């Protein structure tokens, strides 16, 4: 818990044991996690982890996590009902 987190800006929350799937965005050329809220069929949230180990950056790799996320003011395009944030990876481990 002595370890600062690695997005810019101030932390909201934590997100807890998240399920997720990674992919690649090719537009801002990043790593993110993306979880699909099952309330709805348009709300995706999207993870962009900054302190990733790179035996996670494969696509589709189902992973579970946890983590300090912010506000960040990278410019992506997504769609309507898709939101992002930076997150600070506490834990994360691959499902299988
Ligand atoms: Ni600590």
């Amino acid at each position: 818990k002595d370890q600062s987190s690695c997005c810019d800006k101030e932390i909201i929350k934590d997100v807890s044991e998240l399920t997720g799937i990674i992919s690649y965005n090719t537009e801002v050329k990043r790593w993110y996690i993306s979880v699909s809220d099952a309330n709805s069929y348009d709300n995706v949230t999207l993870y962009f982890p900054c302190n990733l180990d790179s035996k996670y950056m494969k696509e589709k790799e189902k992973v579970i996590f946890s983590g300090q996320i912010s506000k960040s003011t990278l410019k992506i395009t997504l769609p309507a009902g898709t939101t992002s944030y930076c997150i600070n990876l506490m834990s994360i481990n691959k499902i299988n």
